[PDB]
């Protein structure tokens, strides 16, 4: 049993900030529909062949929150409105804070390997853009240990990483100078996307240092309102981002080849979970995600240098940071390397977050997930256009984060 | 590959009518805490002793609205630290959701994961508080398992309205007698009244007042058109309560140190789950299409006829739905609901007990948990468990069939006794 990406569609990732913002603003229908229909066409199921799939698994965080939406499972199967005919197909939400994404290719992952399909969609999506921040913050907050958490600040999930981070600057970790370095990157790579949400949007690696005003400490809170900054701060996006997948047997139903030129195949998938109460004592380490990273390549086989290209989930630049230490791509403390040697960016010798990631792209949390190995595909496959990789990767890898280090998916791609 | 049914715990099922619940002398029980008490008696059940608490390679928690009447969502990693001995650390979890099928959902996680390997041994929690609003408060919170923009339009008791309408047609479709969905009514609350974990234990009341003619049981629909398609008796129950399982392969039974026919015991041979347009409405009223599909699934993967076995748990989220339940399985055939509710071989003397605990309309409906809860009463009279409704022919042979929204969503399993 092994497993085919062949692929998907990413929506533009809006909100507040995007000239696209708002005629009246996307649906979460909306939205999953146009995910849905955009992963048609590109692995040619448009119009009335689409019904070759076994499986439907969306990826949501707060659907039920932002939008008032749960049980979007169905929601998926008439999102084609006639061609309408997805009907009576297995179809479930999954949800794991900002790691639904990944989670929502685990169940396919897993069915596919069971045999219940050998075709599967997993979409991702989520709009968060009904109401105010404080309450968007609030809602944000179901990521978190509510009751003993929340009592932090309105904005709940800032909090924490302020804290991650003013610890980790002390303990000679790394600069928080570091988290400018990253967040330059990654914003001039929105800057080369169109999908981004920041794309249309960019400044000087001071305005991302601090010494701004344009860039303030926003945090309510007064204990650690001074260790983030808005440019470590991820953002606040709607949109989706769908994938079909498939098994030998799902291609040759399809009538392919499991080296044909069309696919990425993926041979690891790891999930790995902590305790949403006791807090860890090494605020320097993403275990859950260290974890889930070193189980995926061990499973194939790889070294964290035998790739080409990540995709890790930069909730915030502190995030990326720890992301590229929660990985064999870097060494503990020593994070302020590689994002100076800037072999994390486009011409760099391990490209990461090319299209921006979390902080520019955007974050609409249910998509996210899916969107880092549409990325990954994308680049595989010569699609990313103006940053696209001049040397294309055959081996690339995922991360994706819920919470607090409290849920990690990693994923193993290799191009076919 | 095959699944073995461990063991598990279903804790009671409260909210409003159980004189367990509060109403201001004591605090009501958090979902945290519900979810805590799910696991931790899971493991007794199982012999997880204090330490030995870490065998385990997968949590699934089954949820529906925990982000809206708890507020909380990301319940996975809750899991973890629910045994404040606390060691699930860094282990795959995840919450789940597809209305009120989210237990069976839960359970097809764990499933599929054994049968890859990256568990052998797998928990699956179902749990749901829904006692902290309004009952008009949480009909809105419940209108999420409906295509909401579209259908809240109805009423603040959403999810009701849809069941009335196709009570209100196959009535006059002379496909069964609305007089049929007391007679299920009076089945599982007497039911419920021999289990002390129902949400309804301590209640009943005369068939006539299931039937209608009532007034302590009304045409509460705030709706004037499918009002009266619906008496207090056919509406299932708000409950909290949570119910966790343990599940593992035959690896999985080594680590633990079993037998595949130890019996101690039971085995699944059968999952399937299947699910349909949350826009485009049914245009048969009289079928649980998706429900039907499900059902038919499994027991195909099994190899049984719907007669093969003894015993069933199905999701009466309204007699209604008991009844077209039964319709969607080969237990019954078309129309003819009327016999075999009559006949009463759903009933515990019956040839094929049915919801012997009370079902969603007595035993109580906390959402998440209700998917979980069949499979764990199927495998209580299964090992005679089930105390003073344990079945006196015992089955070893049982299914069970779980449904989100208006059979939106469907699950169902194969269980064998061994």
């Amino acid at each position: 049993k092994r497993v085919f990406v062949v692929g998907g569609h990413i929506t533009t990732f809006v909100g507040k900030g995007s000239p696209l913002f708002i005629k009246e603003n996307k649906t979460l229908e909306e939205l999953l529909a146009e995910s849905i229909n955009g992963a048609l066409q590109n692995t040619g199921l448009h119009d009335g062949r689409a019904a070759l799939v076994d499986k439907l698994v969306v990826g949501n965080f707060l659907g039920e929150l932002f939008s008032s939406q749960g049980h979007l499972g169905p929601a998926a199967v008439g999102s084609l409105s006639n061609s309408s005919a997805f009907l009576n197909k297995p179809a479930v939400r999954v949800e794991g804070a900002c790691a639904s994404g990944g989670l929502a290719v685990q169940s396919a992952w897993e069915a596919l390997l069971a045999g219940t399909s050998q075709i599967a969609l997993a979409v991702g999506v989520e709009v968060q853009t009904t109401v105010s921040a404080r309450v968007g913050g609030d809602y944000l907050a179901r990521a978190a240990h509510y009751k003993r958490q929340r009592q932090l600040d309105d904005f709940t999930f800032p909090c924490l990483f302020a804290r991650r981070m003013k610890a980790i600057q002390e303990a000679g970790h790394f600069t928080m100078e570091d988290a400018a370095y990253v967040a330059a990157k990654a914003y001039a790579s929105g800057n080369r996307n169109p999908l981004a949400h920041m794309h249309a949007r960019k400044v000087t690696l001071d305005f991302c240092t601090q010494a701004s005003d344009k860039n303030p400490n926003f945090l309510g809170n007064e204990i650690y309102k001074p260790f983030l900054r808005t440019t470590d701060c991820s953002q606040v996006s709607d949109g989706g981002a769908a994938v079909i997948l498939a098994s030998e047997e799902g291609l040759q139903k399809l009538g392919l080849s499991p080296n044909d030129n069309r696919l990425v195949e993926i041979k690891s998938l790891a999930s790995a979970a902590g305790n949403l109460y006791e807090d860890s004592p090494d605020l320097t380490r993403m275990t859950t995600s260290m974890v889930a990273a070193r189980t995926a390549l061990s499973m194939a086989g790889v070294k964290p240098e035998q790739l080409q290209v990540a995709e890790v989930h930069d909730c915030f630049t502190i995030a990326e940071l720890l992301m590229y230490e929660a990985l064999g791509i870097a060494e503990y403390g020593g994070a302020g390397a590689l994002i100076r040697s800037g072999a994390t960016a486009l011409d760099g010798r391990i490209p990461v977050n090319t299209g921006g990631g979390l902080l520019s792209f955007g974050h609409p949390v249910g998509a996210t997930g899916v969107k880092q190995v549409l990325e990954v595909y994308r680049q595989m496959k010569g699609q990313c256009g103006e940053y696209q990789m001049k040397n294309i990767p055959g081996i690339g890898a995922t991360l994706n984060m819920g919470g607090d280090d409290k849920t990690a998916v990693s994923m193993v791609l290799t191009n076919i």
